DNA sequence: CGTACGCAGTTCGCG
DNA sequence: CGCGAACTGCG
């Protein structure tokens, strides 16, 4: 099994290494025959003897040209002649790169920006995870001590944990009498520890959580303060810390840092990322919070020691079986990409569709277009396009209502009408596929690049979740829907990717087709349904509808449901397929992706709704929950209003635990960025003007104080909030938390 | 580093 | 006030 690959410099040569585990041993393995490149494409093939002449300079010594090699690709689908210029070093290629294009007679330059180990991946044709080998894992996390306004890891680490199969274990420096502490003397010997434990169980692969923002940046500030040589990599090297925007990520060399934060915001939608929701909502178990300013009362005093320890245990032991589950979806994932595990679990759509795309360009000699310039960049970022159709919904309480569903609509038709960049408007054609409104011509004489790759990836969607229904434990057919879920996200990404402004094959006039067939095809299966099977298009939003027959029973919709779907089916073109999404009993459409509907088990399906939106605290979405029960199970709007006057007199009365009002709202750029204030910004400025370190992708909890004036005035964060001191807005949860989304659905 | 568009809903400043 | 803008998140 590969595990990642990198490359270091001998004598001035890249060697690439391959940190390998084949029969249960690691091993590493070198390559000292890959050379760097990248092509030029020229006027005249005269001006071959004036390039390999062009050099440029690299810390003092210079940089040349080693070899040229003419070769025949072809640049979306159609014939290009390059040369493959050849260098010494990889580093040698950026300070070359920008004179080599400046030639009068060269065009333009291809290939100068994919990373060296990384090409040798694409270019050897080699797919890490793969084989039988069972990785050992290790997760670990640290309970620091921390002051208000102190700098970055300028307290100490109070106590590091880590734990695997054979159980979990804290190190800490202070006496605890807790049979899975070891007791140490300063905290060099503790980090010291701990170091040698990694070293003697050489795990693969390291668990954390959020470890690439402040476990690996706290543990190395103070090994640097404590002379410690923190050599946690199999080459005897330190944590490797790179900058990824505006995210911190850690290499580890030899083995796999596994940082679970940035796999569950992709995989798992919830109102709070902590350790302790993201437990809770895998696991069904709660696990307790020891707070920032608890642990230090309890290390400056000595008393509660024994319940931070349990914390920080119990913080190593969840992220373990949090990362035991997870890996396997990752693994697959990092399999699928053709991407290392490291670079794959910390990447979005946009790298996990360009990434594939650039190993499946070199294995059909095609030549990859290149990232676009900040300017180029810009113009797609201002470009747009026509979406998905969303019917303004029918309003009033319906019956019997059932929901159909496209299968993969976006990528069955860019596999059925062949959109792809090397295809549109492509000459000389004897076949085309003419996209509605936008009227797009698409070459079908051949597959086009990028359909003839989402095929197989809709087909392993498909395996896995043909695996979700034959599975019966509760947690694995939870986290199967969670691959699924992740699959399908990325199948959809490669339209998307299509509109992607910081994307090679960036196909606008794709885009615009994709999502026209996609008005015409839920438009006009809407009309077919309407008007030859009788029943009623109640709301539709891009690739789905709900809709009844009026005066029909439950088994007279659904056979006829099904009945339409053969006679739609049978007319569609290609993977087009219309799918049976459930049966509803009695459904509610407020307005535009707003919805509630109840079916046959009485259980709440609900659509947008502020129940399911982040921002809005428990109190909202637990009062919304009684609403929508009364009104689709009971079928009574008056009791629906004396739930609403109950909660609200709790909340007058005080009596509503401030746990169900934490409104939580994610910070999407840096704080400097924002031109209107809100409540969620005015916390967040507050944290980062006292040391509190804030990056994009922050989600704020706060709660709302009595006072008037601004909401955000008056809000503080959760962490923050003492009911002996700060009494809450009864006022605010009120008119603006509990009445605003009930009051929208009582207007039925 | 950074998939797309459509659109309901809230906070804020302000005339 | 309540439109207009900024902002978020869901589908
Ligand atoms: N995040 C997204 N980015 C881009 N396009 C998307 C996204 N989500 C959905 N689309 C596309 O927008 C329309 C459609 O959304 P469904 O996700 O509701 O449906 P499937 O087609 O995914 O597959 P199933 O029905 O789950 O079997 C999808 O093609
Ligand atoms: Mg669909």
């Amino acid at each position: 099994m590969i595990l990642d690959t990198d490359y270091i410099t001998e004598d001035g040569k890249p060697v690439i290494r391959i940190f390998k585990k084949e029969n249960g041993e690691f091993k590493i393995e070198y390559d000292r025959t890959f050379e760097p490149y990248f092509y030029a494409l020229l006027k005249d093939d005269s001006a071959i003897e004036e390039v390999k002449k062009i050099t440029a300079e690299r810390h003092g010594t210079v940089v040349t040209v080693k070899r040229v090699e003419k070769v025949q690709k072809k640049f979306l689908g159609r014939p290009v002649e390059v040369w493959k210029l050849y260098f010494t070093h990889p580093q040698d290629v950026p300070a070359i790169r920008d004179r080599i294009r400046a030639h009068p007679a060269v065009v333009d330059i291809y290939e100068y920006d994919i990373p060296f180990a990384k090409r040798y991946l694409i270019d050897k044709g080699l797919i890490p995870m793969e084989g039988d080998e069972e990785l050992t894992m290790l997760a670990f996390a640290i309970a620091t001590l921390y002051h208000e306004g102190e700098e970055f890891a300028e307290g100490p680490i109070l106590m590091i944990s880590y734990a695997d199969e054979e159980g979990a274990r804290v190190i800490t420096w202070k006496n605890v009498d807790l049979p899975y502490v070891d007791v140490v003397s300063t905290e060099r010997e503790m980090i010291k520890r701990f170091l040698r434990v990694v070293k003697e169980k050489d795990p693969d692969v390291l668990i954390t959580y959020n470890g690439d923002n402040f476990d690996f940046a706290y543990l190395k500030k103070r090994c640097e303060k404590l002379g410690i040589n923190f050599a946690l990599g199999r080459d005897g090297s330190e944590p490797k810390i790179q900058r990824m925007g505006d995210r911190f990520a850690v290499e580890v060399k030899g083995r796999i840092h596994f940082d679970l934060y940035p796999v569950i915001r992709r995989t798992i939608n919830l109102p709070t990322y902590t350790l302790e929701a993201v437990y809770e909502a895998v696991f069904g178990k709660p696990k307790e919070k020891v707070y920032a300013e608890e642990i230090a009362q309890a290390w400056e005093t000595g008393e509660g020691l024994e319940r931070v320890a349990r914390y920080s245990m119990e913080d190593a032991k969840v992220t373990y079986e949090l990362g035991k589950e997870f890996l396997p979806m990752e693994a697959q994932l990092s399999r699928l990409v053709g991407h290392p595990l490291w670079d794959v679990s910390r990447s979005s759509t946009g790298n996990l569709v360009e990434w594939y795309l650039l190993r499946k360009a070199y294995e059909r000699n095609e030549l990859a277009p290149n990232k676009p310039d900040e300017r180029e960049y810009e113009r797609r970022l201002r470009e747009s396009y026509a979406g998905g159709y969303v019917k303004e919904p029918e309003k009033g309480l319906w019956e019997n209502i059932v929901y159909l569903d496209f299968r993969s609509l976006y990528p069955s038709i860019i596999i059925t009408h062949n959109v792809s960049p090397d295809t549109l408007n492509r000459e000389g054609c004897k076949e085309y596929d003419v996209a509605p409104q936008v009227g797009h011509r698409f070459c079908k004489d051949f597959p086009g690049f990028i359909p003839s790759l989402l095929g197989d990836l809709l087909e392993e969607r498909q395996k896995i979740k043909r695996k979700m229904k034959a599975t019966v434990d509760l947690l694995e057919k939870k986290l199967l829907d969670y691959r699924q879920r992740r699959i399908k996200i990325l199948a959809s990404g490669y339209y998307g990717y299509y509109g992607y402004a910081r994307a090679r094959w960036y196909c606008k006039e794709c885009a615009e087709s994709v999502t026209a067939w996609g008005r015409q095809y839920i438009e006009t299966t809407i009309r077919e349904i309407e008007e030859k099977f009788g029943f009623k298009v109640l709301y539709a939003d891009t690739d789905g509808f709900f809709a009844p027959i009026h005066g029909a029973d439950a088994e007279t919709v659904k056979k006829k449901a099904k009945e339409f779907l053969d006679y739609i089916n049978a007319k569609l073109p290609g993977l087009l397929e219309l799918e049976y999404e459930g049966f509803y009993k009695r459904g509610f459409f407020v307005t535009k992706k707003k919805y509630a509907v109840i079916d046959e088990e009485d259980k709440i399906t609900t659509g947008g709704l502020e129940i399911v939106r982040r921002g809005w605290s428990e109190i909202a979405k637990e009062t919304q929950a009684r609403v929508l029960e009364a009104l689709l199970k009971d079928g009574d709007v008056e009791k629906a209003v004396r739930i609403v006057k109950e909660v609200t007199e709790k909340l007058s009365k005080y009596e509503v635990p401030p746990e169900k009002l934490v409104i939580h709202e994610q910070i999407t750029r840096d704080l400097r960025d924002y031109k209107a204030t809100g409540p969620h910004v005015a916390v967040a400025k507050r944290l980062a003007a006292r040391g509190v370190k804030i990056r994009p992708g922050t989600v704020i909890s706060y709660i709302v104080l009595k006072g008037s004036g601004r909401i955000g005035d008056r809000a503080i964060s959760f962490d923050e909030f003492d009911p002996a001191k700060h009494k809450y807005d009864a006022e605010y949860y009120i008119e603006n938390q509990v009445l605003p989304p009930v009051e929208r659905i009582l207007r039925a």
